[PDB]
């Protein structure tokens, strides 16, 4: 592979090797709030996180991934607009260069200056790898960031970021805490999609929360340090690396209020 986020092996340029780019039910979209309808069908949302295992945090040469022991039914998501059970693998976040731009979703076509995703797969396929190739073989969890006052439970993540700046580097990771990350609410926004990434997989139920939490400038400065390159290799800082909107076609977004 050699896609990226810069101008010459960017989104607009995915298409090329990833046909699926142009399918059906692709995603980021941008959230209509006054299009989107109250589905009074949908169940409340039970993130159980208590027993969640952190292992090791990467550096991908595209974003970080803070990734979990998924070998057992630990950390999972369910309910919401799911059936069955979906277990936490990781969690990584998009960011821009600038506080105005850096999420993938857009809310009225507000864009927030980054956005997690924590990852899960449906239990029922057995594996991630077997989970992707499903049209329910994912449910990612997305949470924007917007700057203000400082998260407290990112910190841990913002100071291991100087161990792990270049593409391919690792460090351990253990006994973090995902629940430092949600908001209060759990009010949410669902509807069909991909992984934002390739290989675009259409493979994904979003679930994105309505609420944002807030981090500082100073931790979010932090993100806008690491490298896509590798050690070595030219300083090209890991900034926007988030895919812009995509068509929403024959697909409708339900709120969970
Ligand atoms: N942002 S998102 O949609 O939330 C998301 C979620 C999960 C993933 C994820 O773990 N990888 C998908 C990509 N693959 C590598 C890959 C890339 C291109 C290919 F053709 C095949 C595999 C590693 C696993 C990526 C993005
Ligand atoms: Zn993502």
């Amino acid at each position: 592979h050699h896609w990226g986020y810069g101008k010459h092996n960017g989104p607009e340029h995915w298409h090329k090797d990833f046909p699926i780019a142009k399918g059906e039910r692709q995603s980021p979209v941008d959230i209509d709030t006054h299009t989107a309808k109250y589905d009074p069908s949908l169940k409340p949302l039970s993130v159980s996180y208590d027993q969640a295992t952190s292992l090791r945090i990467l550096n991908n040469g595209h974003a970080f991934n803070v990734e979990f022991d998924d070998s057992q039914d630990k950390a999972v998501l369910k309910g919401g607009p799911l059936d069955g059970t979906y277990r936490l693998i990781q969690f990584h976040f998009h960011w821009g260069s600038l506080d105005g731009q850096g999420s993938e979703h857009t809310v009225d076509k507000k864009k927030y200056a980054a956005e997690l995703h924590l990852v899960h797969w449906n239990t029922k396929y057995g594996d991630f790898g077997k989970a992707v190739q499903q049209p329910d073989g994912l449910a990612v969890l997305g949470i924007f960031l917007k700057v203000g006052s400082a998260k407290p439970g990112l910190q841990k993540v913002v100071d291991v970021l100087d161990s792990i700046k270049t593409k391919g580097k690792s460090a351990d990771f253990t006994n973090f805490d995902p629940r430092g990350l949600l908001p209060e609410s759990l009010d949410y926004w669902t509807y069909p999609g991909s992984l934002t990434t390739p290989p675009l997989l259409e493979c994904v139920t979003w679930i994105v929360l309505k609420e944002p939490i807030s981090v500082s400038s100073e931790q979010v400065l932090k993100f806008r340090k690491l490298n896509f390159n590798g050690e070595g290799e030219p300083e090209e800082l890991m900034v926007d690396n988030w895919r812009p909107a995509q068509p929403l076609k024959n697909r409708q977004i339900k709120a969970s209020f």
